């Protein structure tokens, strides 16, 4: 126990150290926005856990203090940590990360949508009046509800899925995620054994409301419209967007700051394994 060994303690420290910052540099620059960027930080996080698996075998010792640091921030140490931190990244990170990719993916199903609108706006019979291809508008909406109301990989937030199954959780696993999530009532659904929680269609939903409301077509599959009755319709249609964006912000702040949680354990790891570099370089004189 006399034996001093602070060459392999330089090597070792060092080697964690840069196995960890090379994992947070993929953390802090990757946007979990496609299923590849998803398997770079998955992989990251997993070269990260390998990293304090091959630090705990080390026998850099720790002070009362570190230790101390290390069991408040993660509540044999570095085994209790990788454990720890291993489970927020599957279990808290990683769903976070699958539900901005499912939901970016749909995002941008939506606004190809809207980058229709303008040729589905024509002039009216004169100046006062618009005709609206509502006809074409609530066709393209009613076949994204269609695709996104199904249950598969485009479509479920949570469980993240993969392989041949529809992956699903227990109603209670669920149902903490949707309110987690803050996502409406409709979100959870039921899939053979169990549960998933899914993309929110209600504003979609209502915008082909809104649009039926507005009466029936003409022969030509098309509306002809007074101006201020275009202007209050577009309103209403501007507000379910609304919807749709302040749901998709809410989704991608949750993710940032699930980032954000999961990376100052990461600074916790990093000044730890930098105290402990230090003290392996230090002589007291
Ligand atoms: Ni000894």
């Amino acid at each position: 126990g006399h034996m001093e060994h602070r060459g392999t303690d330089i090597i070792s420290l060092s080697q964690a150290a840069t196995k960890i910052h090379q994992a947070q540099q993929t953390l802090q620059s990757t946007p979990p926005i496609s299923e590849e960027n998803n398997d770079e930080r998955t992989l990251a996080r997993q070269q990260l856990t390998s990293s304090l698996n091959a630090l705990a075998k080390s026998g850099v010792s720790l002070s009362a203090e570190q230790n101390e640091n290390l069991r408040s921030a993660f509540s044999e140490i570095w085994d209790m940590v990788s454990q720890n931190i291993s489970a927020i990244g599957d279990s808290y990170l990683g769903v976070y990360e699958n539900v901005v990719a499912v939901y970016t993916d749909f995002y941008q199903a939506f606004s190809d949508i809207l980058s229709k609108m303008g040729g589905w706006l024509l002039p009216g019979k004169d100046g006062n009046t618009v005709k609206l291809d509502v006809t074409s508008l609530k066709n393209d909406l009613n076949s994204l509800v269609n695709k996104y109301n199904q249950i598969n990989s485009n479509t479920v937030l949570f469980p993240a899925q993969s392989g041949s199954g529809v992956k699903v959780a227990t109603e209670a696993e669920a149902r903490q995620w949707l309110s987690e999530l803050n996502l409406p009532n409709s979100s959870l659904k039921s899939y053979g054994s169990g549960y998933v929680v899914t993309v929110d269609l209600t504003p979609l939903q209502k915008m082909v409301q809104d649009i039926d409301g507005l009466g029936a077509p003409g022969k030509d599959s098309k509306l002809e419209m007074d101006n201020a009755k275009y202007q209050a319709w577009q309103s209403g249609f501007k507000a379910q967007e609304e919807n749709m964006k302040t749901t998709l912000q809410t989704l991608t702040q949750k993710y940032s700051n699930a980032n954000s949680l999961y990376d100052n354990l990461v600074k916790v790891l990093s000044s730890t394994i930098s105290s402990s570099l230090e003290t392996a370089k230090s002589f007291l004189q």
